[PDB]
């Protein structure tokens, strides 16, 4: 039996697991995932030490992404952007190989949506956070990314590392350009616009997701009568169906599992 | 001889009159065509009197679009869209009927150019009072259309104006959607220069306005911009003047080699 973990500190609250083994049962693979905790100081040797054992691969989350990616021999277009990494595989020879599983997911949530047609304008709400990870498969399929942030600072940077792949702008939030917005994607966690702005988008993306209940994100778009909205809970079990592509080398239907998981919460 | 005319102040400019005689030829119509200069106070009931004593239409330029367009009985949706007109018919009752050609002068160009790809994305800059006469057609050929000027007030009126006709809107010339136009109009009339970083964004550059012999200040910053798909709007003044022709005579001349013709011989 192959073994797979996703590292994080904390990780009680990890749903990888939950997603994970039933992506294998439904394949019929012999494996099993497991939820690891991070030393903060001791990780890395730790995650050596889980692959000398012999594991096979393993997901990443806060707060080691850039860590585990600085362990990679081998590497993604994905990873290699955004300077981490959620998913490590180890090769047969024992190289360890790095990509960075967050972005494909939201684009493949989007397209199950159909909010990813080619050449749409995209408003993201929020930098660094989940963004990084996102920008460089959104830009591959020809979105025009406006990305604000209430730091300017650290739009402007994002933005410097991602213009070489498609048309992508920096600006403050409050200074949001007075544009149309086929989709309005937010990271930010635990907001910070004003209305109408959210009044120029025809759709909205919250990266994030609560059980039963909507997001706060969410709930704002519905009280303002934007009613074409969703949640991220399809990008989390879509990276999930991805990082388990790259290990074992077969696609699990990403739908069945969204939806017995989709009903169970509600 | 039905008799036609361009009615402008002033007029001495307008080139309709040697155009449309040209049109007149090549079809054969027994008709003449003149320029006449309106009164800047009287000219509603010159213009009366004119149609009084038998002619059958005629050109509208500044500054009459608006008041000839309020003089009809009978208009297009091309006029009540610009609240003005550049063409007048008298038709057989008697009523004044009123259209703006300009636009479909455009639309018409454009095909000549092969520029006009149906849900193309067209950029025009400084679009105002003087140029919403092209918006419209351009809509109907499913042309998807941002307006930039250093307004995005008086522009953003405009975009409101023609919403429930097709994707349009307004911004400020430096909220510009970022990505690739298949169209850059200039609709600048003279009376300046671009970020050359928005003009880069381009397939296609086409001014509205053109110049005898030589290339005008945004085609020749087009040019120098290493921008060589470019056109100025030559075309489209013969072309919207072959539709005020149709709309008066009943047969559409033939655009493309009256301005072949006419720009081989031309400065």
């Amino acid at each position: 039996m192959d073994l797979y973990a996703v590292w994080g500190n904390p990780i009680a609250q990890s749903k990888s697991p939950l997603i994970q083994n039933k992506l294998a049962a439904q394949t019929h693979q012999t494996m099993e995932y497991i939820a690891k905790l991070g030393d903060l100081d001791a990780f890395e040797q730790q995650l050596l030490a889980f692959f000398e054992e012999g594991a096979k691969g393993c997901n990443i989350t806060s707060p080691f992404k850039e860590r585990a990616y600085q362990l990679a021999d081998e590497y993604s277009q994905r990873a290699k952007l955004a300077e981490a990494c959620n998913t490590l595989k180890k090769l047969d020879d024992g190289k360890l190989y790095a990509d960075n599983t967050d972005g494909i997911g939201l684009v493949t949530d989007l397209q199950r949506l159909n909010w990813l047609r080619p050449n749409q304008h995209v408003l993201i709400l929020g930098a660094g956070g989940a963004t990084k990870g996102v920008l460089l498969p959104l830009l591959q399929a020809q979105q025009n990314i406006v990305l604000a942030n209430r730091t300017f600072s650290k739009t402007k940077e994002l933005a410097e590392r991602f213009q070489p792949y498609g048309n992508i702008q920096a600006v403050s939030m409050d200074s949001i350009p007075l544009q149309t917005y086929d989709l309005v994607i937010n990271a930010t966690s635990a907001a910070s616009v004003d209305a109408e702005i959210l009044k120029l988008g025809s759709a909205f993306y919250d990266m994030q997701y609560a059980k039963g209940t909507d997001t706060p994100f969410i709930a704002l778009c519905k009280s303002l009568g934007l009613t074409n909205v969703s949640d991220g809970f399809g990008m989390l079990v879509a990276q999930a169906a991805h990082s388990f592509h790259l290990w074992r080398g077969v696609m699990p239907d990403f739908v069945s599992v969204y939806e017995q998981l989709k009903k169970a919460m509600l």
